[PDB]
């Protein structure tokens, strides 16, 4: 099995033709200017580079590179920044001046941000570079949390084999109560549909069914009502139950034994833990002792998509984070 | 390799001559009794096993089983009853009439405890059969935590191939502040030391060495701080540092970028939960996804040690308990 691959082919067959535009802020970074030559060469994600022309053009050059058939923008030059400005100036409602709009749009980071918000462009990676705060800050302040959602939440894909799972939230919010848990249980139901899984959503405890009594566990047992309201409120081509032990939500024989009639029964594809240490635990373990790779995290919940990569990051990842945006903004 | 013999052949060798004796009040439960007969054919652990006799010996026979070298006992009819009701007429301190001292104590479950408090055996196994309770309930009353401890908790040998862990609190308290869980720390690594290991104890969290900020972040810092200074108090052979992602704690590599310096490098062997729901996951995770084995729920904390059998237990599951709850006695 080649699991990367298989997401990836997934993904490709929901892409092909779409011609989803994924902004790439940092193209003074080596990582990130090597996989726009990557996914230019496909068809499903094309790639928007950003920085100074000539700074970027040298960086290819000293890479090996030919970047001629990318688009590349230096957003103090664009014949498209007169527009962002007054959009952002409208977005802001007074609270940035023109002027300040004119300074803030020369940073690729919010110009990016600009172009997505703008529909310029689908979705947007950032984060390699080390000038680059965190992505999502002018993501939450431009394009913002969907409607009827209050917060995002981090995911990620564990894979292994054959085997491919969704975890979440193990990145985000430290404090959760039942909704913030309804509400990561449905964003990540969504998120399973855009990446081609049926989902069926576990939300994790201690206890199984009622089999121990805590206020944690009454958390995630209010939280399972909420979110299975809100699925079936819109319709969503998911199951959502719970409270299950981590066994009874994906081995049948525990399901059957301790979750009898449940409507999971140990057949769960997506994972909701019931806090940010619980999550961020559990998914390192899986990675360490299951020896599944763990792609992510994957933000959620924005009206348009985007991700975060780490400092570290390699060329792959760039290229595999903007599969996963594009087919996010689907 | 053969990590569950591994683990035993660790305990024989503290164990071997030194005479442990483990009482096992359910004699008529078919795998305690056989269990019972396994034990007795070997050196490191003596079995006690309690209950009417004539029963007792009837299921021998229909199992092909000669139990005729084991210590049999049953509660009403024991030369031992008097001094054990008086006794626990004492430890009751009036609470307990001695009417219904001679009541309660030809309860197995009573009578077995009171055994152990006596000093007649070193601990107890119980909880195959449904007419036990919690096996622990009776300890609680009788024997108590140990001094300077407020509350049991729940470990399990997480074990594959040549690895072997111990993970907590996996089972027991679903509300821990930083005091509670300096507490589990410490117990956890004087039980590592009762089976042979060299204990690097690892604070859980979602954060490593101040990469977040939150109240549970402070909790496990805390926490930290307060298991050291009991460990350095009473110069136990053993390291606890925190807070830890998982993988700080476990890979040398990720230790060495996210805790320069740090006392652990990557190299622990005990990992402490911030939470049960973390620590509940977390085992299951690793048993599941991992495909380790996880031997417990093993409690830590009492004067004298007693442990609780699934009632789905195995033949072999009652074997193992009563090795690791004689080392324990130690
Ligand atoms: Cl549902
Ligand atoms: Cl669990
Ligand atoms: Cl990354
Ligand atoms: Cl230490
Ligand atoms: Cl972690
Ligand atoms: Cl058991």
């Amino acid at each position: 099995s080649n699991a990367m691959a298989d997401l990836l082919n997934v993904l490709k067959d929901k892409l092909s033709g779409k011609n989803v535009k994924i902004v790439l802020p940092e193209g003074e970074d080596e990582r990130v200017l090597t996989a726009a030559t990557q996914l230019q060469a496909t068809d499903y994600v094309t790639p928007i580079v950003l920085g100074d022309e000539t700074k970027v053009q040298s960086l290819a050059q000293k890479l090996n590179l030919d970047i001629s058939n990318i688009e590349l923008i230096n957003p103090a030059t664009s014949e498209l920044k007169a527009e962002l400005v007054q959009s952002f100036v409208e977005r802001r409602k007074g609270k940035t001046t023109e002027e300040q709009a004119q300074e803030l749009l020369n940073n690729v980071n919010y110009f990016g941000t600009m172009l997505v918000y703008a529909g310029k462009a689908d979705g947007l990676v950032s984060g390699a570079a080390h000038s680059t705060g965190d992505t999502v800050r002018p993501a939450l302040q431009i394009i913002k949390t969907k409607p009827g959602v209050s917060r995002t939440s981090g995911i990620f894909f564990m894979i292994k084999g054959d085997e491919q799972y969704i975890f979440g939230d193990c990145a985000i919010n430290p404090e959760l109560d039942s909704q913030g848990l309804a509400e990561i249980a449905v964003e990540s139901a969504k998120s399973a549909l855009s990446f081609g899984m049926d989902p069926k959503v576990a939300m994790l405890s201690f206890s199984t069914k009622g089999s121990a009594k805590s206020d944690d566990v009454t958390k995630v047992q209010e939280a399972v009502k909420l979110a299975q309201q809100k699925a079936e409120e819109e319709k969503l081509e998911a199951i959502i139950d719970g409270e299950f032990q981590f066994d009874a939500a994906i081995v049948p024989g525990v399901a059957e034994k301790k979750a009898p009639g449940a409507k999971l029964q140990g057949d769960a594809n997506v994972f909701v833990f019931p806090s940010l240490e619980a999550g961020n635990i559990g998914y390192k373990i899986a990675q360490r002792l299951g020896g599944y790779d763990a792609v992510g995290p994957v933000l959620q919940g924005l009206n348009s998509p985007v991700n975060d990569l780490s400092r570290g990051c390699s060329i792959e990842d760039v290229y595999n984070l903007s599969f996963i945006t594009a087919a996010q903004a689907l």
